[PDB]
């Protein structure tokens, strides 16, 4: 690579921290600020013919300007390369917030909820669907205070929406049920993903575990059930908040605000602070290289995911 003039003179690029089948990825600190980003070099050899998927990605980064959110600092643009200055985050992403959190609790998790819930709110407000919110996009931005934030990247599949989407797009353990029947999706299947995540932060299993077919069937029934006894000590304003976001019927089913204004996340106040969540043992049962991950892929590194039997 010739990496040019313009990023060589206000960044000092160095080692290759990670790579893809369409982006390369090298460490990359601010000379003036000192601040480690990460320097995302795509080859326009391979994107030729399907511009537009990564076009529409960018100039959605370009866009989006949120604390919750893994940003694009730059863009250089010449006629070999796109190079994209990201945001580095290094607290690893959420199965790891829960982890290293010793007295991991309730407001732990609402917390959390609320920069994802906000993420999800600014997205919308600007008609933005993200489509593959999940754990593994959700980075952790620690502060100098020990405090943490959440920050949704990986924009692979974020698409404005201007009418109904079909594409069987996301993981199946995140999916809206909408998405499963093909029967025309928007922005709400993002709260969706969030509800999973909620349910999974509470208990640290997903609420749709299912054979492939059986997965399916649950998500389209979307009955939660909050077993015993990982649930008897887990406030009823949290398991209504998550029965609201796992609404199969989209406008019963919670809006970002809507999120938000629920007590459990708006008064911090009711989430439970002192009696612990013992939720450590079921994430290893069941599901800074985190950083480097949700940056090294692109819009073309996407498939499908979900096939049901042909009906």
């Amino acid at each position: 690579f010739q990496i040019p003039a313009t990023i060589t003179e206000r960044y000092k690029v160095g080692r290759t921290i990670g790579d893809g089948n369409f982006a390369v990825v090298k460490e990359c600190v601010e000379r003036s600020t000192a601040r480690e980003y990460a320097l995302k070099i795509i080859k326009k050899s391979k994107c030729r013919g399907k511009e537009h998927m990564i076009q529409n990605e960018v100039s959605i980064l370009r866009r989006v300007k949120h604390p919750n959110i893994v940003l694009l600092i730059e863009e250089m643009d010449v006629p070999t390369e796109l190079y994209l200055v990201m945001e580095l985050v290094k607290g690893g992403d959420l199965f790891d917030a829960i982890t290293s959190t010793n007295k991991y609790t309730e407001r732990d998790a609402s917390g959390m909820l609320y920069n994802l819930a906000s993420a999800i709110k600014y997205l919308h407000s600007l008609n933005i669907v993200h489509r593959d919110i999940k754990p593994e996009n959700l980075l952790v931005y620690e502060h100098q205070d020990g405090s943490k934030s959440l920050k949704l990247g990986d924009f692979g599949l974020a698409t404005i929406v201007d009418g109904p989407l079909y594409t069987v797009c996301g993981t199946p353990t995140y999916v809206a049920p909408e998405i499963i029947a093909e029967t025309g999706y928007g922005l709400k299947v993002d709260i969706w993903a969030a509800g999973v995540i909620t349910y999974i932060l509470l208990c640290g299993f997903p609420p749709f575990r299912g054979d492939q077919e059986v997965l399916f069937d649950q998500i389209l029934m979307g009955q939660v059930d909050f077993p015993s006894p990982y649930w008897d000590n887990v406030s009823d304003s949290a398991k209504e908040l998550i029965t609201m976001m796992l609404l199969v019927d989209v406008d019963q089913r919670f809006s970002a605000v809507q999120v938000l204004e629920h007590p459990w996340v708006n008064d911090d106040g009711l989430p439970e602070n002192e009696h612990q969540l013992s939720v450590a043992g079921k994430i290893k049962k069941h599901f800074t290289a985190a950083g480097v991950s949700v940056i090294a892929t692109t819009a073309l590194d996407k498939e499908r995911q979900v096939f049901r039997r042909r009906r």
